[PDB]
């Protein structure tokens, strides 16, 4: 009941708009954890979670997805300090983020992209069922447990409760943001999530994101730089429909021909990651 007594802090993993993230270990049982600090002064978005005092929205969102098993990193604990909040979060080991992984290995073979993409889809369907919209789905926000072949979502700090009405606020990653956001500053949750998923799938099979500038995003023309099957190109181009309502639902994505016969996570690691 200090925190620096319960957790042995390790090196800095990185820092940015999410705060500062350290490697740590729960002292009790040697459990690998991640320890993420954010100055209160730097917290744009605030909540109160069914119980009732003042926390960052990020804690409210994490508490909502952290129940039972899933492909999201779970919140294990959190601490209020005078000028900041500290979250204790699961840490896979060994781990690589998907951005790191694609930078080092290049474009993913379709079979591996398919298993990765499938697990992302289950993780997002999980958040949605819990009333949570992530708002920053991207490679770097996807952790690969290298031994188990399991992907995990991180960084709910720009998420929101899911609703059926319009969003007018966004502070996720621009290049994964949809053309209605660029053009109008208006989006709806599921359909904007779906766009960012077409961006990620393109990134997995091509080794880079399709669009860099606003003009490309809103032009929405997809040029393939790598060899990609027709059924994969089709799914991508579906997710990246310029009209939001022309995009697939989660069910349509997961029923797509390209998505059939997905590997299990263990098979995935055995074939593609063990090494
Ligand atoms: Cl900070």
């Amino acid at each position: 009941e200090p925190l620096e007594s319960q957790y042995q802090v390790g090196p800095l993993l990185g820092s940015g708009g999410f705060g500062s993230v350290y490697s740590g270990i729960r002292v009790s049982d040697n459990l690998p954890v991640a320890i993420k600090h954010v100055e209160k002064d730097r917290i744009s978005d605030w909540g109160e979670l069914p119980n009732g005092t003042r926390v960052p929205m990020e804690v409210v969102l994490l508490k909502k997805v952290s129940s039972g098993f899933s492909g999201v990193i779970r919140l294990l604990d959190w601490f209020e300090r005078p000028d900041s909040f500290v979250l204790i979060l699961e840490r896979p080991e060994p781990v690589q983020d998907l951005f790191d992984f694609i930078t080092e290995r290049g474009a993913l073979q379709e079979e591996l992209a398919r298993s990765f993409f499938w697990q992302v889809l289950e993780a997002v369907r999980h958040c949605h069922n819990c009333g949570v919209l992530h708002r920053d789905i991207k490679d770097e926000n996807i952790l690969i447990d290298l031994n188990r072949g399991e992907l995990k979502l991180i960084d709910f700090g720009s998420g929101a409760l899911l609703k059926d009405t319009v969003y007018t606020d966004f502070d996720g990653t621009r290049v994964y943001s949809p053309p209605e956001w660029i053009r109008y500053h208006r989006y709806h949750g599921r359909s904007a999530a779906v766009w960012s998923l077409g961006i990620l799938l393109y990134d997995m099979v091509c080794g880079d994101i399709p669009f860099e500038h606003d003009e490309e995003i809103i032009g929405g023309q997809v040029f393939f730089r790598q060899r990609v099957s027709s059924e994969c190109q089709h799914l991508i181009r579906w997710c990246l429909a310029l009209r939001p309502s022309d995009r697939p639902t989660f069910e349509e994505i997961q029923n797509h021909p390209w998505m059939q016969d997905v590997l299990l996570p263990q098979e995935t690691a055995e074939i593609h990651l063990h090494s």
